[PDB]
């Protein structure tokens, strides 16, 4: 549904090397209608953005001028350093994605507006399972974003993940919940291994048992019409060893530790856009 | 060139073994030592000004201000201004040296004793006024005595957290590892010298490796072994968040003191 | 200073220790990767083409090991140990100092198995760690009934090139199996930890893991050429109302010295677990 | 060598502070009983009347103790500080040292007050503890703006008689009050409680406390003659597998370093929180 | 009378300086230490018991059998031998040395380090050929280094978790403690001296008062003070409860030394 569409990303790190490689494996765009820019890109990002077809470039100017979506992917606060480098180099045609964590939508329009009025503005948040295509993906719509951004930006976001539109205050939320969360679920893989290693398993089979458990789970979870405490009801026998080991779980508290990990992430985006401000 | 020092018995130990400073080069302002090492010595904090080229500041947070008035107006434009005072800083010295000389040339450093067996961990920042090669002579001398690169200013509490702090989060791990070796059988100057040997095995196949961390973790836990048992216990014990909560205290406190100094 | 350069050595085994002795060897110089061989079952691992890209002849067969070798090193599994020593037993001979380095089989498990063959096997009990790899290993051994006086200084000085080595009473191989042994991987975990909160704390993952692993060594550098005792260090270098004793403090808060004496234990004891297993 | 034992010595309170230094000085032999004089609000004390058995002058009126005096302690607690200084300030005269012992209350607001009446008065901040009286106290002291050089030496040759007694810079006092000041206290708690253990264990309650305050006597004093840290002598006293390390084990897993941490921090957080509340 | 050694140190350091012994009149069986101070040194275990008296067993708990199997033909009527070593019962020596004579006169002893500046606390049991007056004179000797006292064997089990262990307690606290100094501002030497002369004031004020240690813990316990705030957080973290732990854990430990000595 994109033929001449060019997209660009202002920042080559983790998420838009995640995005680009998603987007380039989705086939909805050419590789060769993908720019990004960064000042001091590491060399093997270089070479894989290159193998797969990426343009490169150190100027930002010349990524705003090849691209019609443009990418933020940059830290927070660098962000209004990139908004006042580019600002006056914004068109028309633009469409500004900001990708920060934390940075409001209202922050970016202040800052473009002095420029040329009307940016049109979508933030989102994303996450860096796009790079297989699995991301969760959620944007809300700027001020002078026309209704068709928001549907371009679905239809391109969808590629790579789920994707749906929000109310801006709900992306800090999101943000401590699918931003942060393959950063738990890595984390529950790493002890699931090692929990398989103690018990006799040799670690590669471990990985692979522990992450190929998780992604069926979520998988049923996904396609499933039942609440997530009605599958485990149905995968737990009476007196047998999952029920077991959910009690040690509870013991824990561990549904009290993932609670506190989104709070504490969603409060985190607060408090740092806060000092933004 | 010529070295002064108003952690300072460490750096001139460092790097007189190094090489990179014949010892008389070098004069302070512990005693017998470093005049046993061929360290001139003298009580007069002036003196170590008129004879040095790079200056260190090895003093309290608390007397760098009152080390800065005396010696302020003997600051010339040669001299580069090393501070390693814990949590001073570049703006609370510029700020007492522009009173005598305007642009006077400041680094902060953030350096480890281990640089006594040159094998320190420091991280610089370039004040207003250094130059260039200021920056990268800092680099060249304090990399002779252990890991050295550049970082901004406001990262500085964060390695004080971290290799700042580090050793002594080594030297209670080493007791303590040693507290286990002797409770099961071992006597205490052989658990002492295993421990530290395995550390700094440790560190060293980290620091040769392009591997994760947790990669060499998994790579040595064989399965139902003796290794994964006991990382069981330590990740009962919530071992890997005090770490975290240890270089976040270190941090804070320098925040703290950078505070005072900014007062 | 007895003269090994010209001597074979094998390796029942192919995994972690064998890819890490045969590293530290080679990388010492005291041996030729052409005179080490190793066995294992599974040759689509990972240190099995580390060990071929070394020179280091890769073989199914543990009797062509034995065969080939002048010291023996045994690094399996430890339940696995009976059957090699069954499969083997016979091929053993005068020659032969057999090195195991399966943690927990005790001297006495393999002297038995052993001498249903040929009387007087040499055995010599070893505990040592992957940093060998590196050169600074932590190795101790202990000297079985038949063992020849040189054996044990042999022992000594092949380990030694390696990193930290000193003879032991057998009795104390588990307790240090629990502290240098394992003492690697609980390192590899706090240096993981610290470089997270470097993160926390702002810096870029790879400089905290620098920086940490550095802060690590040098500390552990300057205890061993210190005479001081580790706390004496501690008090050191934590200046009045600093950062450092700051962080101190809340270490112990959370118990962190009694976590690392529960660890030493617990490898200790499971160590002691795995030969009661076998016997 | 400073000649006081002719010295006049009042109290402002009369009570377990004023009683430890009376007795300290008195069983001293540095001061005559009689050339002591303390002040309090209620008589019917057992304080009060150990004093008086003792042979120190007691009185209702505060100025009689100031009159009397060459050296005036203050031993009331913090916030009656002021009205007490209201009270006697015009009383005092250029012989008088004041002496505070009100833990927290700084010279500064002991100048400020007694300035108002006559200018420079000589004032001294002072850190105890009660084992003064059995002549084993641990004394800091600070200096204020107008106590001459003589009054300094003066203090801590007399607190010398009944202790440990050194000069500091007054922002210690604070953590001096922390750890040896409060320091006691631990010490009483940790005899109970250890005595209790003892008792758990089959010993009878008599000799339980005795054999545990004369290992904690033995211990500190082993320290003050070793030059050795206590890491050190911790180390040196623990044999490998024995009975101690094995008790120093579950100390480390409830994190008792900890809560000695913890103690010193509150009582020092507390006499800050003392002061500010009086400014 | 004679003494021979075969802690060792700690007694014989207290003993001189006590005057209750000539250095000489002491044999052994650290060197230069007890060189100096004039203690006769020998490598031959049986030179010790020919010269001694009062023959001291001070190895550990593993070497014992193995010096009674060595000197056991060598004691006479005349000898008390004292054992200091850690769990080994007057049974398991008795055993073995009447093999070679019968009735040896073996008194367990149960002593800690501060006897090294004469402030131990000693408890010590009479085996079954001791004379009533060979426990008087064990009670006179071990006197002039601290507390002494005659107890049933099966309390030098509990004897050890309290005064036994007591000093590493002791010096786990002071560590702590000046561990607190430091983070409120003091500097190192002065905490660990203020925190150490605290400890042996509070002590002798208990030793030499007629009360309870909770009276004592009151009388100095001002209302809403600084003492009882710190108090509190002690009490939060279960303080007394975890020395109650540590003399359980000790004498519970020194049962099963008892066992290995008794099989
Ligand atoms: N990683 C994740 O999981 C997620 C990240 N995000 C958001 O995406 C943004 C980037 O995250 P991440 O990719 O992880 O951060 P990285 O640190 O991996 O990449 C940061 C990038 O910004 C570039 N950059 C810095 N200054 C400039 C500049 N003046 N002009 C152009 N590029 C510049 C850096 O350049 P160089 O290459 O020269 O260093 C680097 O390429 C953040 O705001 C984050 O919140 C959102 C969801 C999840």
């Amino acid at each position: 549904y994109f033929q001449s569409m060019s997209v660009g990303f202002i920042g080559a790190g983790q998420l838009a090397f995640a995005l680009a490689k998603g987007f380039t494996a989705a086939g909805v765009l050419a590789a060769h209608k993908i720019m990004a820019s960064s000042p001091d890109m590491d060399l093997a990002t270089v070479s894989a953005l290159r193998k797969m077809g990426v343009k490169l470039t150190p100027h930002n100017k010349e990524t705003v001028q090849h691209s019609d979506v443009l990418f933020l992917a940059v830290k927070p606060h660098i962000i209004p350093f990139i908004l006042d480098e580019i600002g006056a180099d914004i068109e028309d045609r633009h469409i500004v994605v900001s990708c920060a964590a934390g940075v409001t939508i209202s922050s970016i329009e202040k800052k473009l507006s002095a420029f040329r009025p009307a940016p049109r503005v979508i933030r989102c948040m994303t996450n860096t399972p796009v790079v297989v295509r699995e991301g969760a993906t959620v944007y809300a719509t700027g001020t002078h974003a026309q209704v068709e951004d928001g549907r371009l930006m679905e239809q391109l976001l969808s590629s790579v993940g789920f994707c749906t539109e929000v109310e801006e205050d709900l992306i800090d939320a999101v943000t401590g919940l699918s931003g942060s969360g393959p950063a738990y679920a890595f984390t529950a893989l790493d002890a699931l291994a090692d929990g398989g290693v103690k018990m006799g398993l040799p670690r590669r089979l471990a990985v692979r048992l522990g992450a190929q458990a998780l992604l069926g789970a979520a998988k049923m979870l996904l396609h499933s019409e039942q609440h997530p405490g009605q599958l485990k009801d149905n995968v737990s026998s009476p007196g047998g060893a999952t029920i077991h080991a959910l009690h040690v779980l509870e013991s824990g508290g561990f549904r009290s530790l993932l609670i506190n990990a989104v709070e504490a992430s969603c409060i985190r985006t607060r408090e740092l856009q806060s000092m933004a401000d």
